[PDB]
């Protein structure tokens, strides 16, 4: 049918919990998109990092068909062979004993949580009920403001908390690079009062920041690692919490459920999709083109009214504009006009997260799009 | 590398969330599993549901390959052209104007409490903050299951804005309730307004004979649950249908699992439903479980350990005299007969075979339950 066909049949017969940017897609492969129209698309939000690895990835897809074949789930009633297989590859890559496979962003945190108490109170001695977790804010709990050491040392005096987290960039904030010195600061604080360091690399890790976790740029160990999204190349919904055994043994049997958390089928994409991540030297790539992308930008749009800042590490970019200026939402649409697809925060900030298997070639093709597209505004 | 090796191996590089039990499985095929040493089991669990349809139904793969080889997620920034389709699909089947996608059991239950108080607030009016659900213990403020009394007390209270219940409770032991139970809990939401939501992402799907456990009475709740074999096992994959005077209060703002709805789900989905439909799964289900059930009832009637033998189509169990056999070990024996599953509550065996199971095939099964019950007996 027509684009208008499809939003408007969603409309009818489906929940009205989303308010998507009005593009009908059909196919997609690497960087590229297409709608229902035959038009290309620029995908600058890769999924929010799920497909890092570029859309639809035949190794990724071959090793999701091989496992298929074989024995898609049969819950953790019992064993399956491809569970160990990734659990020893993770541990291996990251350098942590132990790892936690589950399905979804949420249950990683609710996860994290659950094992920063039960150490907070098993290991650190928490009376009951009294394990605090620290957070940041535009992330029993309590908050602190982002990059602010400070703060930060004042509530760990607390002898209650058991746990801060924090994410290497915050992306729903509007992808905010705290300074140089934070995270060994984090580091440094949370080593003095006992407090576990806990990194949120579901949306930095796994080379979108150009490493295979965003805290290695500042040579920092988080004692819990929380990953996601791209650990699938987009095929399927796959999470993990990595921890030492000082920590993760505090974990025991009985817990709750959620039958599809570490089944054969993910544990065999998970594999795959950072073989790939490695083999073909992503992080390498985005590492190498996301600097001078930005640095171009910035120089581009420097002196554009609209525009408030320019940011990023790696791939991991965005534009803020001044909201009262503009309206982010027609920036947006006119972006899609003009071939590349994103979507903004807070409507001021403006994503722009490639797959990590793009071109300096079509990084400038895409600075050339943005740059039209901002000036149409001025 | 024997199942020793891999159950070490997991030991040492992996959580200990989990206690199964000790067989290490490599392939699956219909009613069938295969673990390391190639020994064929009969799987009387189906990853609780999640395949219905049978282990690695080829109709399902085809449908994950055709889709995945196009597009697998874009996220909801955004359209895909399979989402509606799935959408259009599950609510015509269903009879309902609309519903949500999401991945998991648990993200249901959350979307459905929120979609519940939402309602609760925007449509009963209930007053700031009071609004309250109502649930069965053993499945806020609790009430006891096959109660249609306790459940008019509670109701009476104008914060309530719903009860949700499955109809069979599965994690309590498969306590199959009294017919009219759920005509009568129909009967008292609409009395009191309040939203009947039906639980049926264990019991939906053709499991206990139809569709939805819910039209053996033919009671038609206000909201329904599923999940699980939705999928066929090849994704995680679960529903909240309701229609559009209760569905319309979501307003878009709130975000979950970026992969909610995503198109390689929603192709799955499709297919997973029309193998459900197409190989008359349901009707299998009916016609080959009261049957089963019969000859379970009869062959363990004068066994001293067995306490009940309940259940509904292929949604079955066997409950055991606590005090006399240790249930873990009678599913360890049941393993080493070639059939696995897991107990609930250290007293109950689930008996949920895939739907595609044969007359001839469970037979093989009822002797291996009875010879195995016999040996603790």
């Amino acid at each position: 049918k027509t684009p208008e066909d499809y939003i408007n049949n969603e409309l009818k017969y489906g929940a009205h919990n989303y308010d998507p940017i009005p593009v009908v897609l059909k196919r997609a492969k690497g960087v590229f998109v297409y709608d229902v129209n035959d038009k290309r698309y620029y995908d600058f939000l890769s999924a929010y990092s799920s497909v890092n690895q570029g859309h639809c990835h035949p190794n990724i897809l071959n090793a999701m068909i091989n496992q298929a074949k074989n024995l898609t789930i049969c819950s953790r009633a019992f064993f399956s062979v491809p569970l160990g297989i990734c659990e020893r590859y993770l541990t291996n890559l990251l350098g942590y004993d132990k790892v936690l496979m589950m399905n979804t962003g949420a249950e990683a945190n609710e996860t994290a949580y659950k094992l920063c108490r039960k150490w907070g109170y098993e290991v650190k001695k928490i009376p009951e009920n009294m394990a605090k977790i620290v957070v940041c804010k535009n992330n029993q709990f309590s908050k602190v403001p982002y990059d602010d050491l400070e703060a930060l040392e004042e509530e760990l005096k607390d002898p209650n908390v058991c746990a801060f987290i924090v994410e290497p960039i915050q992306g729903e904030a509007g992808v905010i690079v705290p300074s140089d010195n934070y995270l060994q600061g984090v580091y440094d604080i949370c080593k003095k009062y006992n407090v576990l360091f806990v990194a949120d690399e579901v949306q930095t890790g796994l080379g979108r920041t150009g490493k295979l976790l965003c805290v290695h740029h500042y040579n920092v160990k988080p004692d819990v690692i929380l990953l996601g999204k791209a650990l699938s190349g987009g095929h399927y919904p796959i999470s993990a919490v990595l921890a030492n055994d000082d920590i993760m043994l505090v974990i025991k049997p009985g817990e709750h459920g959620s039958t599809y958390g570490g089944n054969p089928l993910a544990a065999s994409i998970c594999v795959e999709a950072l073989n790939v991540l490695i083999n073909e030297k992503l992080c390498e790539n985005a590492e190498k083109l996301g600097g001078p992308f930005l640095e171009n930008l910035k120089r581009e749009l420097k002196d554009s009214k609209i525009v408030r800042d320019v940011r990023g590490k790696g791939l991991l970019c965005a534009i803020e504009f001044k909201n009262e200026l503009v309206n982010v939402l027609d920036i947006c649409l006119k972006l899609k006009e003009n071939g590349l697809i994103t979507r903004d925060v807070h409507d001021k900030t403006i994503r722009l997260t490639p797959p990590l298997c793009i071109t300096k070639e079509q990084l400038d093709e895409c600075t050339e799009i943005i740059v039209k597209t901002v000036k149409f505004f001025d």
